[PDB]
């Protein structure tokens, strides 16, 4: 009566009554006493177990608090459409929100899961229709706890991208790309964080990084292989040339993973074989992996054709490093193996 705008003693009330009816009571004579109370406000969404009336009540929140994102988020995981997700982004659009309220909607928009490609868009646009503050790596540490739940990490990795191109396009940092790294590295065996890196690995030559990805590979104890098999797919056109002129160890560590993957032997063959044919001066590091597979099978014949047929292509590489000299040594005990 005296104090009906303190939230504390509405608190206490609620607190007092036991009988869950009284205790919606009490909330609703909050509410009409004190509008602001977000606590209340959750309070009265938890209570009840129809829909309408808890779908009313989180409508009335939304009105009443203005930028209060769990209920926002509440009132958007009710409604189960599109035309509603996009209804709620008008609602939303109108109201001033700079700081990082779009979050939300893109969660919405893969909540269907199939699509993913527009959320790199709807990123990307975030920015440059907001009055953003300079900011760098602070939706990360949010985006965190969110890619923890489910539907959400996928939704990250796009969030995750869309930032790293606004920082490219204002300019390379070296701190702000170090802290990133650090944030990965803090919460472990996580999916956001190996987005990030996967993201960066695409964007530019980071060894480092690679080796990253692998230790978060291990961690989680497969999806690092299928992004090396989509990179080789989508653009060996592009990627030979680049993978050629670095001439290191990614051939191997993918063979490595292969072998992992598979004890039946024919797969990872193949793979090693496309990789050779991929590489136009052809890897050397390649041909080992591929001698030991077939080695495992047991193909005399096929074996010598194999090597063969490398010889040919041997013809080219004059003065290059363990070129000759490993696999004539390779060959020698191949045919001691065989005949002296």
């Amino acid at each position: 009566n005296f104090n009906p705008t303190s939230p504390l003693l509405w608190f206490k009330a609620i607190d007092l009554e036991s009988t869950t009816v009284n205790k919606y009571r009490v909330v609703r004579k909050a509410l009409q006493e004190i509008p602001r109370d977000e606590g209340l406000w959750k309070l009265a969404v938890s209570f009840e177990a129809d829909k309408a009336q808890v779908i009313k009540m989180l409508e009335k929140a939304t009105q009443f608090i203005p930028q209060s994102m769990d209920l926002l988020t509440a009132y958007t995981n009710l409604q189960s459409y599109h035309n509603a997700k996009m209804t709620l982004n008008s609602f939303r659009k109108i109201l001033p929100q700079e700081p990082e309220i779009w979050i939300i909607s893109t969660l919405l928009e893969e909540r269907n899961n199939p699509k993913l490609v527009s959320l790199l868009k709807e990123g990307l646009l975030e920015l440059s229709k907001n009055g953003y503050k300079a900011t760098l790596s602070a939706w990360l540490k949010r985006a965190e706890a969110l890619n923890d739940a489910p539907n959400s990490n996928l939704t990250c990795q796009a969030i995750v991208y869309a930032i790293l191109e606004w920082l490219r396009e204002s300019g390379e940092y070296e701190s702000e790309l170090n802290n990133v790294d650090q944030i990965l590295e803090k919460m472990p065996h996580s999916k956001v964080q190996i987005a990030v890196l996967k993201k960066l690995i695409q964007w530019d030559p980071c060894d480092t990084v690679l080796w990253s990805r692998l230790k978060m590979a291990t961690e989680s104890y497969e999806e690092l292989l299928a992004f090396f098999q989509e990179l080789l797919f989508q653009t060996s056109d592009d990627i030979r040339a680049n993978m050629r002129e670095k001439s290191p160890g990614l051939l191997m560590m993918y063979v490595s993973e292969y072998w992992k993957a598979q004890k039946g032997d024919t797969r990872q063959t193949l793979v090693l074989i496309d990789q050779i044919i991929d590489f136009a001066p052809h890897n050397l590091d390649l041909r080992f992996f591929k001698i030991k597979l077939l080695g495992r099978s047991l193909q005399l014949d096929e074996l010598r054709d194999f090597f063969q047929q490398t010889f040919s292509s041997l013809e080219d590489f004059k003065i290059s490093g363990t070129e000759r000299l490993y696999y004539k040594y390779v060959n020698f005990l191949r045919y001691q193996d065989l005949n002296e």
